[PDB]
């Protein structure tokens, strides 16, 4: 059902470990099918998994790891913090996800712009 | 006005330095008169700065330092990961932060729970 916060943890660095090789499907597969993301957080929202694949696919010569534990509430919500190394510019990232009675991302807010961004 | 993305990344690694020497009144000065917080995100709001002074006079020997970058958008809204050590205990939190057209805090939300507690 609902992820325990030990269990947004898992979810959340999982999905830091899908970016990382770049696995598209299995990233879609941890949304829900309706989620909806806004990365970077304010322009705009995109929704459902037909959208957020473009967008991963999109994205992903690409690589993302943990620069801290994850944040973990009780009611099925998170943060992280992270960091995506592409071109040779590195992205410091925070992201914020709400999962559903299912464990698969409701919503998800990334936060970051170029003052995170290096080279 | 509106912080900009950099202004966002000084005001809150600023808020960490605040909350590090335990400066209470300077960081109820930061938040907003009426300013929301929810620390841990999901049990319960507070509202405004007497309260919320209340709050940070009872949180605060304790120190905090950031533990990554400010992560900031355009729309005056940041996120920060940053620990806390009191007792011989550590807390690894996020907050999400917006702030208004005068640059003070509107809104914060801390994540973490117990599986980010260490000792």
């Amino acid at each position: 059902n609902l992820p325990t916060a030990q269990e947004v943890q898992g979810l959340m660095a999982r999905f830091i470990e899908l970016v990382d090789v770049g696995d598209i499907e299995a990233i879609v597969q941890m949304y829900a099918d309706d989620a909806t993301v806004e990365d970077p957080f304010g322009q705009p929202p995109i929704h459902g998994r037909e959208q957020i694949a473009a967008f991963y696919r999109q994205g992903l010569k690409v690589r993302a790891c943990l620069t801290g534990p994850v944040r973990a509430s009780h009611n099925g919500c998170g943060a992280m913090p992270f960091r995506v190394e592409m071109v040779p510019c590195a992205l410091d990232v925070i992201l914020v996800m709400r999962f559903d009675e299912h464990g698969r991302i409701q919503t998800m807010q990334a936060y970051w712009s170029e003052v995170n961004l290096s080279v």
